[PDB]
């Protein structure tokens, strides 16, 4: 019953504030941005690299920290794989769905590890915008679904005014995951109430997070 509908997933990012718009590169620049990817995470994980733009919480006793995310990952040391960050077909897909020109404001890799993950909490990214103004991108190189810690959403609350209290929004609902396939391009609203929930299972979940904005928006406060 699947389906590939590019106009009717950018009419749902529209509506709902997010979408899955499927495979966008080629399977192949996948696989490298993937291995790119790990080998960012092995160096934290098993070499023992401890930096800044590796975000990590710690866990009781004799757990090595979790970590969850690599800030500034368009600066980080991984060529020649970091040069897939830029292919033309991302900032093309965002500005198709936010409907005129964007650039890049912030690239990320966030992270599931397997079994240690933790949520994260509900939150709009940004409020300083109006709807359909900034998105980000969720290139996913895993699988992901709700019991593997995928992104979840409350739809239509990219819309709400920039008062509104998140806590009120997730009790109130609805919430509905975003399950992917490895190569899916997410998009989603910055003004969106979302979050995901903890990685309990054996699997990693990996995903390339960039920001793509109108160029007369204002910058993350
Ligand atoms: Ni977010």
């Amino acid at each position: 019953t699947a389906t590939l509908d590019r106009a009717a997933a950018i009419e749902r990012f529209r509506r709902d504030g997010f979408a899955n718009a499927g495979p966008v590169l080629a399977p192949d620049a996948i696989a490298r941005l993937k291995a790119g990817a790990e080998r960012l995470i092995t160096r934290f994980t098993d070499e023992g690299l401890r930096s800044d733009d590796y975000w990590n919480f710690p866990v009781e006793g004799d757990e090595r920290p979790v970590l969850y995310r690599v800030h500034n990952l368009e600066k980080q040391d991984w060529a020649p794989e970091r040069d897939l960050l830029h292919r033309e077909e991302l900032a093309q897909l965002a500005a198709a769905f936010v409907d005129g020109p964007v650039v890049p404001t912030a690239y990320a890799l966030v992270l599931k590890e397997p079994y240690r993950a933790a949520e994260v909490p509900w939150h709009r990214d940004r409020v300083n915008v109006g709807p359909r103004t900034v998105c980000n991108l969720s290139i996913c190189l895993d699988d992901a679904g709700p019991h593997n810690g995928c992104l979840e959403a409350v739809p239509g609350s990219h819309l709400l005014p920039d008062d509104a209290e998140v806590a009120k929004v997730r009790a109130t609902g609805p919430v509905v995951p975003v399950p992917v396939s490895q190569g899916d391009v997410v998009v989603h609203d910055v003004r969106l109430v979302h979050g995901s929930g903890p990685n309990a299972n054996g699997s990693w979940r990996r995903t390339i997070v960039i920001e793509y904005a109108d160029p007369a928006a204002p910058p993350a406060p």
